[PDB]
């Protein structure tokens, strides 16, 4: 799992990718993606 504004995706990223509760995940850009 992953909390608020963590990095749930982007390229390079190695883990896990489930937004807590409350949050979904946005992919910023083609190598990082924050839940908000």
């Amino acid at each position: 799992t992953q909390s608020h504004y963590g990095q749930c995706g982007g390229i390079g990223y190695s883990g896990p990718t489930v937004c807590a509760s409350g949050t979904t995940c946005q992919v910023l850009n083609p190598y990082y993606s924050q839940c908000l």
